């Protein structure tokens, strides 16, 4: 959504969701693990909850820092 060639390549890529194993899609709100990587919001948040770790790239976010709920 895109890259365009203008210019991939860092923050937001995004690709199918894989916390949903589905693509994504234009239905709600999105947003991406400050990894780099993006996911749905929704899925971003439950994701949190169980897996402290990015899905794709494998690590803890951080160790910081919220709480929360
Ligand atoms: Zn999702
Ligand atoms: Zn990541």
């Amino acid at each position: 959504m895109k890259q365009d060639g203008e210019e991939g390549t860092e923050e937001d890529t995004e690709e199918k969701c894989t916390i949903c194993l589905s693509i994504l899609e234009e239905g709600e709100d999105v947003r991406r693990l400050p990894c780099m990587h993006l996911f749905h919001q929704v899925c971003v948040d439950q994701w949190l909850i169980t897996n402290k770790k990015c899905p794709i790239c494998r690590v803890d976010i951080e160790a910081q820092l919220p709480s929360e709920s």
